[PDB]
């Protein structure tokens, strides 16, 4: 049984919850408020995900479905598309990339099931998504970290989906952007400024790159290619860090918070599969299995089947 969405309002009112320079220590209130506050999206992504999970699994055509009737419910009511709510930062916009990467990725893996009316209707709110996130950018202040990367997550899956040459492109840039970031050492300077998180943001930044190239495969492309060794420095430096966190500890001034590879981490499941070292990533794959609604659901089995099944 197909249950019901939640409302796709126009707006969106998110709060931010770190308190330093860094964006390294949380206020819990106020993460405890966001979490309220953006329940409705962070429910939407877990849905679609969920559901696209399923059609992936084999004999639930329905599941399928259910995921693309919450796409078009909030495709119709113009969800995302209002008001971004400004409280203290931009986390309502980054809240629109992520839910904009979750809904495009479920619909990227499931429009094989889509009715023309739904294709229309889901392709058109994707492609204004798109413009409206990519506007957001156009503002210098706003600085290219991994927000912008994941920006890419969702522009990309459209253009796959749509067929459309021109978000083909703006995506090939986003995910250039990254590449071109990406330091002799290995290191992304705006995430090695997130302190005892440097290590959970170059993970972070690399999950989105990793999942635009994948998709790129869906064309025939290899953005891999692209600038031949920066994305396996920085892949490694990851792997590396999980390892052994010594040089995220120095080159960031701060220890980095002991974590498990977890969720978006599953870029891993992929990247093994390019890599022309793969034993280096298999600690990170041992840590699987990997599910994250904003990468499209669960990347250890989309690893293995392919991101969008087999109609």
């Amino acid at each position: 049984d197909c249950p019901a969405p939640p409302p796709g309002s126009p707006d969106i009112r998110a709060i931010g919850y770190y308190t330093d320079a860094a964006r390294s220590v949380i206020d819990p209130r106020l993460k405890t408020q966001n979490d309220a506050a953006v329940k409705p999206l962070n429910a939407f992504a877990a849905h679609v995900a969920k559901f696209a999970d399923a059609y992936a699994k084999g004999a639930d055509e329905a599941a399928g479905r259910c995921a693309l009737t919450w796409l078009d419910a909030w495709a119709r009511s113009g969800a995302m598309l209002g008001r971004m709510a400004h409280v203290n930062n931009d986390q309502s916009d980054y809240m629109r990339q992520w839910t904009h990467g979750a809904a495009a990725m479920a619909y990227l893996r499931t429009q094989a099931l889509a009715s023309e009316q739904q294709r229309t209707d889901i392709e058109t709110w994707l492609k204004r998504l798109s413009a409206a996130n990519l506007a957001y950018w156009d503002n210098p202040k706003h600085k290219r970290n991994n927000h912008y990367y994941w920006t890419g997550v969702g522009i990309m899956a459209t253009a796959v989906a749509t067929r459309d040459d021109t978000l083909l492109n703006t995506a090939q840039g986003i995910y250039r952007a990254g590449i071109d970031a990406i330091e002799p050492d290995g290191r992304l300077p705006m995430e090695m400024a997130r302190k005892r998180l440097a290590l959970h943001y170059h993970d972070y930044a690399t999950a989105p790159l990793v999942l635009m190239a994948e998709m790129a495969r869906l064309q025939g492309e290899d953005w891999y290619t692209y600038r031949q060794g920066a994305l396996e420095r920085l892949a490694a430096r990851v792997a590396d860090g999980y390892r052994d966190p010594s040089w995220f500890n120095t080159q960031s001034g701060a220890v980095q918070e002991t974590a498990t590879p977890k969720a978006s981490s599953g870029w891993v499941e992929f990247y093994r599969l390019r890599s022309p070292d793969p034993m280096r990533f298999d600690a990170m794959h041992a840590a699987g299995p990997f599910q994250d609604p904003r990468m499209g659901g669960n990347l250890t089995l989309m690893a293995q089947e392919g991101i969008v099944p087999l109609p």
